[PDB]
C-alpha cells in the first residue's frame, strides 16, 4: 500500500527516447510497481498535458519539497508511504520501487533509499555521481560528491583504479507523508547547501536513512 | 571524575619519551598537562623501563604494557569500572592545553554516547586537500556523521573546476579521545570493520557498528605533537 | 468546512421502506438531514437508490446522490468527485435523533489531525455491555488513537476479573459507528485487500489499523440514542420526539 | 553488536532457588548463559541479588551484576555498565535454559534492522485453553508485524466461533531494546493502561512508540517443568 509521486522540474521531462516522453516511461515504471496512486508533480502545462494524455494523474506545483506541496493538496495522512522516484530515470526497474516502499514499511526509518555498486573509477571520482557510505546495518553514515570511502593505500598510488566498495546513490526516496511534512518544517541545513544534497538535512537533524543495495546526452535511447 | 592514559610512543625517524625539554623529559611534560586538567588519576602506558622510571620520579603512575589495545590492557590491568571515563592523551604533546583534555572528559560525561573527540577549523586549503589531515562532518549537535581522508563535505560549486581554494566550514579531527572503560573493552573486542581499513581510520569502526562519536571544536587550538628535531626546538624555545 | 453523507437503506426485514417511515409528520431520512444541517455541514448528500426517497429529500431541500457500506460511500465520493482533502462524515439514515454536536466533533477532530479516520466512543458503565460482543470496545493510546477495536472485553482488568465479572471500572469504551475521513482516504481504503483481522472480528475498522494507518477516537460529546430498525424502536423514537 | 542481560529470578512458590537447580550437571542459569553465548552476544551479564548465583556464574566465566519493576532492574544494570544509548540489549530470562540461541539473535537482528524502540517474539496459539487463559498474553499484529495491542483477553475475538481457531498469537517474554530506550521507558510516568492489564509493554503503546513482534513457532517454574526440561536436554 503505497503512492508514487514523480517530481518533474522541466527540457528533460519531454525529451524523446523511443516514441515516448522521458516522463511517460517513468509513469509506466511507477505503474508496473503496484503503486495505488501515481502522481506526477509538475510546474509546466507541457508536461502536465503529456502525463495527462498518458492517463496519469497530475498535481501542479510551484517552480522532495515539491512532494510536500503534493502531500498537502492531496491531504495524505501521516502514515501514507510515499516513494519519490525522479523523472530522470525512465528505465528504473519496477521492482526497486517496490523494494524501496517495502524497506520503508518493514523498518520504521524516516527515509529509505537505494544504492548500486560502482565498478568504474570515472564514476567514483565524479562529483555528479553521489556516493554513500554505510554502517553494518545498511543505515547511511554520509552522502557526498567526494570520493568516499577514500581508499587511502590504492589512492596513495593512483586514481585510475577503484576497489569494489563504492556505492552510487540513486534518486528513489521512500518515506511517509508525515516525514516530508517534518522535512519541510525543518530550517534548511548548512551542510545541504555545501554539497547540494537534500538528503543531508535528514542526517543533520539526527534522523536515519536506510539504504538497500540493489541528465545529458545519453545512450538510454539504445538501452530501450 | 576522569582518568587520563598516556601511551608513550617510541616509533620515530629519536628516543622520544625521554627527550629533554628544558630540564624534564617530554613524557613528564605531558604528565604535568594531564594534572593541570584535573584528572584524578594519570597513567603512563609504556614498555620501556627507563620511561617508567622517569614517570615514577616525577610522582606519576605507570602501567607496563606488552596503540588502543595498549589502552585496553591498562583498563584491564587497572580493573577500571565500566563507567570510568577515560581520556587518551598523546605522549608527544608536551604543550597539550589542559582545557581540551578536560573538554573531552566533560563532553563525554554529559552524553550517553560511545566516544568524544575534538576538531579544529581548517584555514589552509592545502590541509583541506591532504589525506593525512582527517576531515570530519557533524550533525546539528556535533555527532560525527563521518570521518574521512577525502575532502568532505564536498563544496559542490566551489570545487566544480579542480581544488584551488577553500571555504571556512572544514574541520580537521584531533586524535584526542574520551570514552568509558566499558566502551574501550567493547571497542577492542569488536571484529575490525571493513570500513576502518579502507580509510585507514580506527574511529570508523565506531560508526560502522552503529555507535556514535560526539565531536566539538577544541576550546583552544592545540600546538602540534613532537616528532622531528625542528619540532623539539620549536617546543623547547616555546616552553 | 465539511461534508455529510447519509446512506439511505430502503431495505429492512423488520421495517420495510425505513427511510420513508413517518415520524411525527416527516420521513426519517428528513429528520436525519435536519440533524446534519444542525451540525454546520456545508454540503449534505443523501445517498439512495430509490426515486421516492430522493423525492422526499428534495422536497425538503436536500441534495441526493442517486446510487458494501464503505463501498457505497465510495460510489458517492466518485460521482460527486469530492476533492481529496474534503472532510466527510458518514451519518446513518437510521438516526433521526443523532446529536448534531457529535457530527461536528468527528469533523473537528479529523480537521486538525492528518489521520486516516476519526471516530467516537462512549463510557461503558455496566458489566453486561463490557462483556457483550455486540458492544465494540476500543482501547486508546495517550493521544486518543485506537490501539485496537474488538468484540472481546478490553482492556482486560486482570485483578478485578480475577475476583468477578459482575462489575467494571471506568476504563471501558463502547465504540460508536459514526466516522470521519477525507475523500482521498475513503477512495483508497476501498481498494485495499481485506485484512485477515477484519474478517475474524467482523470489524472493518480493523483494516485501517492493519495497514498501519491511525484511527482517532474521542469520547462523544453527547451519548447518542440508538438507531431505528425495529418497529418497537420506531414507536419509541416517535414518542421521544 | 549486542549485549544480553539475564535476570536470574530466584523466587518461585513451587520452585525455590531456580538459578541453581541442577539440570544435567549444570545450574539452570549456566545453561541460559550458554544459550546466550551461542546466540553470538558480545557480552552476557547475569542480573542477580544472590551470592550463590553470582559464584556459580563466575565459576563458569560469566559476568554478573549484583542488583522495582523488572524493566527498572534492567535499567540499574544499564546505568551500572554505562552502555551508550545505541547499545542493543536483549533481555533473556534465567529460567529458560532451552531457549534456542537463534531466537535471541533473531530478536537482536529485528531491533537492529528496524529502527524501533522494542522488538519481541510470539508463537501461534493452538489450543483453546491457552487462548482463554489470562496468564497467556495474546498479541495482534499489523501487516508489517508491528504490535497493535497486547491483552490478557482473548484477542482477536472470534465473533461467530466464540458465541481453538487459527490466527492467535501468544506473546513471549523476550525483548530487544536499546539502552537509550530503557532509560526513556523508565523515566516515563506509568501509563493508566499497563496497570489495568498488568502488562509492562502496554506502556510502550500508550506513549505512541512501536513494538516489533516476530513470529517463530518454536519456562521453568514447577517440578513438573524441571523434569520436562531435564528429560529433554
Amino acid at each position: 500500500s503505497f503512492v508514487v509521486i514523480i517530481p518533474a522540474r522541466y527540457g528533460k521531462p519531454l525529451v524523446d527516447i523511443n516514441g515516448k516522453p522521458m516522463i511517460v516511461h517513468v509513469l509506466e515504471r511507477a505503474r508496473e510497481s503496484g503503486a495505488e496512486r501515481i502522481i506526477v508533480a509538475t510546474d509546466h502545462e507541457d508536461v502536465a498535458r503529456a502525463v495527462e494524455a498518458a492517463g496519469g494523474e497530475v498535481c501542479m506545483t510551484r517552480a522532495t519539497e515539491r512532494l510536500a506541496e503534493v502531500v498537502e493538496k492531496c491531504a495524505f495522512s501521516d502514515d501514507t508511504v510515499i516513494v519519490n522516484v525522479q523523472g530522470d530515470e525512465p528505465m528504473i526497474p519496477a521492482t526497486i520501487i517496490r523494494q524501496v516502499a517495502d524497506n520503508l514499511a518493514q523498518r520504521q526509518v524516516g527515509m529509505a533509499t537505494l544504492a548500486v555498486p560502482i565498478h568504474n573509477a570515472e564514476e567514483a571520482f565524479n562529483p555528479n555521481a553521489v556516493k554513500v557510505v554505510l554502517d553494518a546495518e545498511g543505515y547511511a553514515l554520509y552522502f557526498s560528491r567526494a570520493t568516499i570511502p577514500w581508499d587511502r593505500d590504492r589512492f596513495a598510488e593512483g586514481l585510475e583504479t577503484v576497489g569494489d566498495n563504492f556505492l552510487r546513490h540513486l534518486g528513489i526516496y521512500g518515506y511517509r507523508a508525515g516525514f516530508i511534512r517534518r522535512y519541510v518544517n525543518w530550517q534548511p541545513s548548512p551542510l545541504e547547501h555545501i554539497e547540494m544534497l537534500e538528503q543531508l538535512r535528514v542526517l543533520w537533524y539526527g534522523e536515519k536513512i536506510h539504504v538497500a543495495v540493489a541528465e545529458d546526452l545519453e545512450r538510454v535511447r539504445a538501452e530501450m
